[PDB]
């Protein structure tokens, strides 16, 4: 009579089972797939939220092996600039410089009559027209001569266009130019981040979100043109025709573009996304820390069941599932993977790190940052308006606005969390992320089983970095 | 051995499943049925409680698309007057006026020798006997003449009886009279509330409760005579013979009267109510916020199972179910509908609004209103007594007395709550209330699933209007 | 592999189902059986605990329709005296009196020369030897005569032996004597408590506990000789051979004595008690408010399942079940009955009433009384010792010592609680306790169902007498 | 689809069932097996943790009938010295003594011219070369003679080598020597601890842990050479090949050594340990009070199911199971045994006793001791380092550091806890630990059943010693 499918389960209803293992935590292999064609070094992506991911965090995350997704709550050029920033990220030097009109006396004023390498010569703005060296000047007496009658001319310089160049240097100092022969710096013949997630040309990978409303074409175009590695079409309802249509159109317009579509929480929803053309299915309706959808609307599916149901279909097409929302501890990452996901998307876990947007706030002598639902009033009010234009029709939010404890640097957080994954892989005898994802077993536990799992019956005196 | 049917479920044991959808929240259709013949524009009715619904709230609710139920804790004429108030609600002007005995000097005292429209002329009390205009007087010198020798006489006036009249005006100012030609105002040729729930003649709908005890005939009669749209026979035990008898008698006496009977919590109970003649089955034994029945008596049925069981029968006769009690958030409304209800009856959700009875109370520098069970001592003590008459026989209450946070205006609350319904209809791909009610699917969740549903693991900094 | 029977259930896991009803709460019939041959007017007995039941409460409870069980933590004669007190409870007057040696002047000193009824004449100690009346003296001048030469002699008095006598009075004042013709008072030709639980001779019923250890014979004998109506052999383990043996012996020694045996929590245990000869099976291992057995020992059975299992057997022999422990609200009484019990035994519910032993304690400006497990250290330390005698062998308690809020008078508590029963009987359409016990149905509910049952989502401003 | 075995259960999900019993708590038999060949007098062992077990507690526990396991967070010789200490524990006297060079005047200086037993004579360091008695001196005048010309020579002494000797005394005072004839004390012809757990030669039993990393051979060798009764190879992952290999090697090197291996939480894991050669299977992955494994890694198995699954296999080979972690109250011990374990290993239950390592700490005017996971940062930092050597590679802890309330003496704790076991054995009619372990039955209970089990609805005024 009551129309009810079986009991759906979330992270706290299950525990993974230990198994025979020849795997040590530090030998565990963390590599996995974000989409059919994009590899991750760690099974983490960052949420596309104005309180989690801008260029700063996207770069830091990619350096550690994951991919950040730039949020859409900014203008097109703003978003494209963010992507571009990530794509060109290098860490070049930017030397002291003179004019073709400046005199030798000007130069001697700078050098202080003791030897020097040289000064790149630049025009009114900002053309590079030569160089003057400690050997061009050592024996020039006439302090009145302009730098241009004694400089090494344009053609004797060794240069590169911005964007490894270390190949062309095989000469040991090279001047970076652009398309109008305009100086941008210098690089002088000299791996900090071996787990970096990078594209075929050794650039850091980045993603960016656009959402499903009509009229996104201009935004998509600019993001692809800025070299985005993966496009996320993010919606609170991936099973909506609107979303499927938007995915179809984007697939048809960029047949090689890796696209993530979601969110869904069912087999059917994962099926309709795959049919629309996604390269990856993003799963989660309502499990997010800052989410009130389940309460406001009554709709949702516990996240371990949502994952397994979406993966049941997505596996049949070779399509990876992304588990998005509700990850609170590193043991949830293990569980989301064993349920069928190839990686997890996280907000709160990364929010409040140094790298996330926003400044630190003090509240009762303790450190926090802003963290808010993308569907909260504040996140939505940066709507398209200016409130000058906007106003019986008030928005009904499905997210809250809050504060989250300051976490410090992203790198240490990732290391803490992946530690716990590695240890689970040793416990479950999973060599690779695939083995955890396809072979690990669960048991179902009661509320009393979950209390035994936590710390219990002792006073914690010190905070542990993973708990 | 132990006599036990299956596990019964309440709101927090279930979540609705998202589905393929061509529905947008703002295109969702909220219309539904209160009874076999009365349509609602929104699936909400207000509880019949002395701390929720009197004329004030009944009018405000009907203007928004629902129906209020006037409570019975007042005299017959009091209750009939409340219904009448709702039925005649308009928002007429009520102009300045003179006597047939008053002189022209009296008039000139009022006008101040500059032009005027006119003054309706009235008797000792309160008959209308004519009009005197700025053109009746402009050239009357004799300030001593009585208004009656120069007034426009009774028959040259254009008038209407109280109770659209805008048809007869096709003349642009019309004088409202009653049956003794007595003046009541004026209306001068001039839609704020398009979702208003209205009867075939464009009057706001209203309901009123009587309860099941013998001797209600006089009360019913007066309520029907006051134009009540729907009679509620409300009881803590709708499956009691007393209640069924009372419903039978009322059906026989008013074969066209829409009658709501309840409350029940079973198939059988819904069946016996339908057999007795109800136009709608009201469901809920014990789920109310202020209810202690379950604890005091040990009896009750979790409300999602109570709804589905009652709807299983009521569907077979085309009879709508009203889900009454236990609605706390807008997601519960979605759930109660998907379980089989056509609308929800709410107390606490509306209590504490400006429109509900009682004044605002301050308690520790914060705003509240009184909200009490109709079976609490205070609600019951307004019994029939005066305590002068009343007293080893003390009442045993099944409701408590309390306070509820001030909510502000009803209109904003309704908009907040229906927002969440609309969003669920988009999530579940339900175009109409019927589709949610008959096609949406649930999953069953654990206590851990319900914690994931809420906000979790972040500090809320601002209160969201729906949470 | 793990040796586990099905899920056992307690009060909060179930709710009763409303049903068709021709029963009104105030017409509900509360009468039930304590044992095969002893009727109760209300389905309550009081626990045999030194903080719940001594004569005071036993009398008050019997007057309301139940039976109190005097505890065993006192000497034999102490316990027999308590029983006796209950058995003889009447509410006699006790007039002013003179000596056969006292003079007329002594009498006139007392009367003050205005008329008087008379003075019963008594010996050195305390024999009754006659009467002197206002008419024996009115005309006796000689103030020196001793009362004995003018008294109405022994044989003209109308008298009764202690222990209705109102039959012999058919004469209107009668002098109460004992076996040595010794005066005890007077009763002068004059129903407050119609629900009183009484024996065939109109005396209040009382029970008394002895426990199962060897050597109880003397105690049993004295209790039977004091007119105890029902003997309780109370143990934390009724399925222990020791207990069954003790029951066997007592049955053989008093074939007509109603005996309660327990506690058990299984079919088997109820069977072995019946076989041993009990007139009633008492059920409950670990559910008591002050009990720590379940935690200390790991043993126990949730009380609704314990009841139904014990009743499954006990029903086949016509033997009533007593549900003992874990009753917190009046809805638990309804549930315990529907699970199969004929009445409930309560401790905390009665503890802290005026009538229970101990004085009121103030603790932070609020009223309490002592309430302790009979297996707590304090209850057990009144062992048999004096601590002078007693002491690597310390007792290991299965009960705690605590305080319970002052409740006031027992009568009001009973009325509050039976109110809730009556209302459940109306809700479930149970005319008699038997119908609730054998025909009412349960549903099983989740933790979320139990939260809906309570008060929720409102601030209680006043305490309700049943909640 | 989701890969899930049945619901696993922990202590609070179950209760034992009372049964027919001829067993009294004080007649219950507590003896059980630690391994195939080592008997315990009580079914308790202490955890191998630097905050629970060093020699002090190992000795106290063995005296009460259990076995302590010395932890490995110390050097080899340190650990061997601890074992040795336990093995030689006696409670000898150590008399006053003189030199062969000291004069009679020196002696008379000590005696004070009144009679004396005698003085054992010792060399430079520390050889025993004779004795001088109150009868050797009574008649020696020459105060200048050296003790050696008047002493009773080496050969007239009655002596024993360190390590019952009371047999050789059959002479009543005997001088304890070593292998270089060096004096160690004296024992003079004189059962406090009858439940002592002892080896075939009447020495207290002790265990010691080594862990599974390569290179443990030297440590094992020294522990065996120090007379360890049982070797524990303890790991957070007993199903890891590394652990199984280490067990294999140790079995092959010491075919008669009793070895405990673990921890596992499955049938398979218990099977692989038995195959590797263990004499006992230790069970528990994640249930420990101070454990965060379940949360950090997501892996674990509720402990009652982990026990029964491991015992299902281990029973088929006659191999005992040790239930390790998550024991909080004495009722958990009963449950762990009935689930299949032969004894329990405890940390927090013993931590904070006088005997456990560490000093008492005051924190807000109350007594505590340190208790920490062996996998917490602090426990692990005593790594092998000195931090001078050690440092993007920080450890990821699976244990926390905390404080636990001071418990007093271990003996009283054990007596409290075994009290509760004994009482359960009476309740379940289990004469021996074997009967509880193989015949007792469980019921499964809800969260509401567990609340009824606890104290509820009363204010505890005094702390009970077992709760
Ligand atoms: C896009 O971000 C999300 C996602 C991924 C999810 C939910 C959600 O509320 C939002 C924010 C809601 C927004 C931005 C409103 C616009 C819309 O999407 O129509 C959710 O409940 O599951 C998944
Ligand atoms: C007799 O009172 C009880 C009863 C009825 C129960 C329990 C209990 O602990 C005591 C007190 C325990 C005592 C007096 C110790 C003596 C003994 O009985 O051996 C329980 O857990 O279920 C039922
Ligand atoms: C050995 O002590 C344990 C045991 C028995 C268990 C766990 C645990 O974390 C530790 C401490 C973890 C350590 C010492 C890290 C070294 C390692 O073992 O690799 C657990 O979760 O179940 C059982
Ligand atoms: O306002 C919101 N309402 C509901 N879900 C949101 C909202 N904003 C973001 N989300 C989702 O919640 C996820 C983050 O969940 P978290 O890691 O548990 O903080 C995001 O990746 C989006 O899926
Ligand atoms: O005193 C009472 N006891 C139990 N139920 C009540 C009482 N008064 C009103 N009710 C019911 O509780 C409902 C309101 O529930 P609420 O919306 O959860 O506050 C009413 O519509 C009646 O069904
Ligand atoms: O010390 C004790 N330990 C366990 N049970 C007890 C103890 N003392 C009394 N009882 C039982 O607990 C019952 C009272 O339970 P209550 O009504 O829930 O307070 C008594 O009737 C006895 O069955
Ligand atoms: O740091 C740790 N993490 C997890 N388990 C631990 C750790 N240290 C000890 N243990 C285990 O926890 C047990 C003690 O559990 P307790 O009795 O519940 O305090 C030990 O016997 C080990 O099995
Ligand atoms: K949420
Ligand atoms: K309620
Ligand atoms: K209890
Ligand atoms: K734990």
């Amino acid at each position: 009579m009551l129309r009810i499918a079986k009991e759906a389960l979330t992270f706290d209803d299950v525990l993974l089972v230990p198994a025979h293992s020849t795997v040590l935590p530090n030998t565990a292999d963390l590599r996995t797939r974000l989409t059919k064609n994009i590899a991750l070094n760690i099974p983490m992506v960052s949420a596309s939220m104005d309180t989690v991911t801008e260029a700063r965090l996207a770069i830091a995350l990619a350096q550690e092996g994951g991919i950040g997704f730039i949020h859409k709550n900014m203008s097109i050029e703003q978003q494209a600039a963010q992507v571009h920033q990530v794509k060109i990220f290098e860490a070049v030097t930017h030397p002291v410089t003179v004019r073709p009109e400046q005199t030798i006396a000007d130069v001697m004023e700078l050098t202080h009559y003791h030897g020097f390498a040289g000064f790149p010569v630049v025009t009114e703005n900002n053309e590079l027209v030569g160089i003057i060296t400690g050997r061009d000047v050592r024996f020039v007496t006439d302090l009145t001569k302009s730098v241009a009658a004694v400089m090494t001319p344009k053609e004797r310089l060794a240069t590169v266009k911005e964007g490894e160049v270390q190949e062309k240097m095989h000469v040991e100092k090279i001047l970076v130019v652009n398309d109008e022969f305009q100086l941008k710096g210098m690089i002088t013949a000299k791996e900090s981040k071996p787990n970096a997630c990078k594209d075929e040309q050794g650039r850091l990978r980045v993603g960016a979100a656009v959402g499903a409303a009509p009229g996104n074409e201009e935004r998509v175009k600019a993001l692809v043109e800025a070299g985005v590695d993966v496009l996320l079409i993010d919606s609170s309802h991936g099973h909506s025709e609107g979303v499927l249509q938007r995915i179809r159109e984007t697939r048809a317009a960029y047949p090689h573009l890796e696209i993530i579509g979601g969110n869904v929480a069912t087999a059917e929803g994962a099926r309709a996304l795959i049919e629309a053309g996604v390269s990856a299915v993003k799963v989660g309706i309502g499990p997010g820390s800052i989410c009130t959808t389940r309460i406001v609307t009554g709709v949702g599916v516990p996240q371990i069941t949502a994952i397994a149901d979406a993966a049941g279909v997505a596996n049949e097409y070779g399509i990876p599932v992304i588990a998005d929302g509700g990850i609170r501890f590193s043991g949830d990452i293990s569980k989301a993977i064993a349920a069928g996901a190839s990686c997890v998307m996280v907000g709160s876990m990364f929010a409040g790190t140094e790298e996330a947007p926003g400044e630190v706030i003090l509240y009762q002598g303790r450190s926090y940052k802003a963290y808010r639902g993308m569907g909260s009033l504040g996140a939505m009010s940066k709507g398209s308006s200016d409130r000058y234009f906007q106003t019986a029709d008030k928005l009904v939010p499905e997210g809250i606005e809050g504060r989250i404890a300051y976490k410090g640097h992203l790198k240490e957080i990732i290391h803490q969390q992946m530690g716990g994954l590695r240890s689970c892989m040793g416990l479950t005898g999973s060599a690779t992320v695939e083995d955890l994802r396809t072979k690990a077993q669960f048991v179902r536990i009661s509320g009393a089983g979950m209390k035994e799992s936590h710390v219990h019956d002792v006073q914690i005196t010190k905070e542990a970095p993973n708990y």
